């Protein structure tokens, strides 16, 4: 049984190879996205893989992939027209809820220990001093909100609970198995109660700038927002007047509305980057990470490996689809 | 029963009469420091209470102190080398100190700067930045800490602490004591000071300063450690040669640091209005590293600490006004 | 909307009241069976409601069903095999899934720190020798030196592994199938080495025909002799016959139970003569290292409260031509 | 630099000669107290090491040990009542720490056994022969309960970061604040700790002040559904009110390590029926009660603490050193 993956970055490759002699399954790979240009490298092959950036819209592409006896697509991660499809589709539901939910941790307690508001202190102002309103608290004096929480939230909710917080969050759904790590309420008391406040619902039309300027006049005035999902969520703009006026103490965020403009490209100039962001990355009492969350080995090797052995279950007869 | 307070900044204030409630004491306060001028005040306490910014240096502040009847100088810090001991005793007066104040307050700063550096984000910040480059290189790749083994040097409150902390995230914990203490070991396991640095991760400081203690970090320690692993200093400068460390980040010996405490850090931390002249280039090398993370003797600075430094020294006052002697008493 | 429910238990009525003044929604009860006799409650009904014992073999009772407008049946636990589903083509079918994954983690882990203190061995010596003293062979550990196995993991495996872990035991386990979820709690390996590794076998796979009886004598022999068995799972998945072998040889340390192979005649059950109860039952009850306990890991007010309002809160998204997940 | 070693039992052996083959001193034992017969035995030794049964009351031993040259007299235990002070005068140490997490770990077990009323249902199963869920034996997750400690050291602390990790709230009273545990517990007052908890657990030192600290009053206060855990000291709660209460269902059971006046039996065999007392049987027959016979203490960890910590502390004393063992 032959495989052939597209997208391809170096990182992913090693854990290819290692699940290709793993396995005992010859595999044929490239970075580039799948085209009717690159469809030709799926012969013989039980399936394609694919780790899209984009649209593979044109639907020759399925024709060709039934002709060569393709039996699957497995995405390492919407981007498939359904309809064409009638070959079985698969994904990677579960890659590593760790992996965000380490980073969600991370950015809060940086902000918490004011990190970014004393190193500007010390390296423009020269001021090494302890200012009244830079003093900290420890996390498990403090209360946690989550504003959905799924695989990303949960793992959230278990590490700072561990850590003595109170966890309280808001979702459409109750999962019982939550209840030892969180209490769940609803949105405002969310917003209202919590020291730190972390997005975790997807995005839908209904759930776009979900957070915009109401929300923040509600955060506490001391309080963190960390958004580790979609910048969808936050509207921007919104979080900027905020944070200047100050509305909430700061921002973690490993996301931003409009973020494929420059997230993810290289050499761009000052033009490229849109100020917003410009203004945020400048302000001591916020982070941004280049939606980097998702970004350990464990999240690599999930999403070559899961797919891939998903892929030889198909090859002869899993959840994924 | 009176308690007379000096250095106390307003910050320190709402515990102070906070405490003065729950307990019924009387207390006189001053922003000022004990001098021979300010003595005077500690009239008809049985404590007073500080927390200092130089020596203690006339001794007739001790002997009038011994004459107004004041039983305890209590420090609202762990220090007391600003009190002369021989004028203690002769003058027939205690002193205590507050040698635990809020063990999470590191724990926590702790982990933050070595979840901080694990997570390569003053690394991508740069490249962001400052090479206008938001991609993820392979080399910034980084993993959940429930795979790594952290290592402590001296586990006591706070490495206990950083133990228990990490521990309840998963991680592996390996840690070298002088001592053994059977309440660690849910949380570590006890190991040789050549494994831990050998080992681990994270490499994390926690031994108390000594003579035989200063550089306890340096070249050959440096390069013991894994090139991937990070050194984490939230106890004291003077246990790393600071050389040293700049020379091992630069030579890729370990992956970065984080640092609250510096070697030769007190003639600045804590001072403004200085100049480039008054800020050493040590400081200032460390600084522009992006793997590495520097926060200034800020570990401590909690709400709890300082609450814990005003009424941990004022009822250590009391049971000895009551006739007690708590073990905050220095010997 | 109305709904109505069966084998309604005298615990379930308040949540139910609850859930029914919460959602301005009817409830028609009772505490027996739907059967052709009590299929007439079932009137005006988007849905009913079951906590069944026996198959509901009746074909009657489907068609008044289809017949009067009721849209779904909605099992209260997780075991749908009580209905015929060829039948069901006239009606839908809800279960709850998961409703406390740690009121079984919870019971798992209280039998286990029980044998591991070895408080039934000292209460037997205490009250049948008059012996206070402390011997050799009643030593006992802390949880974090000790490495917990676990046979098969899902909700209630990873609670387990959770609660374990906290506690700072190493956790073991053998799951077919890869959750990476999982990870911060326990490491994956082979069955063999689950067996032979852990001071304590929990076994939370779910009961097959492949499965039936995966614990027997090989096994046991394989275990440390000073491990200890749970199972707060299904009792088909262990031998007891081979159980009781081991535990008598010492072949084993102990054992904790909340269910039993052929438990059906018993559990459940009042009045019973020395006959209505089987000897196994009463050999393994007998000793001082086993604890049994009569399937009640389950048995918590977050169960009760859940089985009924998950089941009711499916219904009503059912009554609006809604289908929530737990179709079946 | 030799060692003499009294009270060694058959389970110490082992650390003992472990120890002193990892360091390098010759060991000797016996299994009887050190009194006067046996006191030849240290000649030569620089320190001796009892885990006493009862007073050290003969003076010849004393001088006779300064006499053949012996410095220090460790014990491996906390408790130093049994050594004379008038007669040391000779240094004394004790082992202080030994394993908080054991007696934490007892607390925690015969809270979570009383908790999923294993007891109770034991009763039902093997003296009713019913086999049924009733409503009052429905148990509760641990993370919606609440745990009192009344008392906070090595020992309470352990038991609060386990009950905090498995998710439930803890409060505890104690005269002292101590910083390294706001992670675990809220400090409050002993009224509240009484009145809040779903499970109260002492762990407060044994002093005259101290003495029936539990007692009827206190018993009212607590609730209905609460469980008393005595891990701690016997002589701390009032077993006369205990029973009562228990009696009366001002508690819901109790979980004990230990009771007012056990000396008598605890560690002997084997008695006659007068020998152990109608309260210890009033209880024992309680299903909501479990007793073990302070076996809390009880493991591989605790063994070899008392020993290692022990001889080490004695080998710094042979080269001169004065650890804080040193009582005096």
């Amino acid at each position: 049984t032959k495989i052939a993956m597209y997208n391809v970055s170096p990182i992913e490759v090693p854990y290819i190879e290692d699940w290709a002699k793993k396995n005992d399954v010859e595999i044929k790979t490239t970075d580039q996205a799948l085209t009717s240009a690159t469809v030709d490298l799926a012969e013989g092959c039980s399936s394609v893989s694919l780790k899209p950036l984009g649209p593979v819209d044109e639907e020759v592409v399925y024709q060709k992939l039934s002709e060569y006896g393709v039996k699957c697509i497995g995405l390492r991660i919407n981007t498939i027209n359904f309809d064409w499809t009638k070959l079985l589709v698969t994904n990677v539901p579960v890659y590593s809820p760790r992996a965000i939910a380490e980073m969600t941790v991370t950015q809060a307690m940086y902000l918490l220990r004011k990190i970014g508001e004393f190193r500007y202190r010390m390296d423009h102002d020269h001021d090494f001093t302890w200012p009244s309103n830079l003093i900290s608290n420890e996390i498990y004096n403090l209360t946690v909100g989550l504003i959905g929480v799924g695989h990303i939230g949960s793992a959230v909710a278990e590490i700072f609970s561990a850590m003595g917080a109170k966890v309280i969050a808001y979702d459409v759904a109750y999962n019982p198995e939550f209840e030892p790590f969180l209490t769940y309420t609803d949105f405002d008391t969310v917003l209202k109660e919590a020291d730190i406040v972390s997005l975790h619902t997807p995005l839908f039309p209904s759930t776009e700038n979900m957070i915009g300027e109401k929300q923040l006049k509600e955060m506490k005035k001391s309080a963190y927002l960390i958004n580790c999902a979609r910048g969808e969520l936050v509207d921007t703009g919104a979080l900027i007047k905020a944070l200047q006026d100050g509305e909430i103490a700061g921002a973690g965020l490993d996301t931003l509305a409009g973020e494929s403009s420059y997230f993810g490209h290289t050499g761009l100039t000052d033009s490229e980057i849109p100020e917003d962001y410009k203004t945020l990355a400048k302000m001591p009492n916020v982070v941004i990470t280049p939606h980097s969350a998702f970004y350990t080995e464990t999240s690599i090797r999930n999403m070559v490996q899961i797919c891939l052995t998903d892929q030889l279950t198909i090859a002869k007869g899993p959840r994924s689809i």
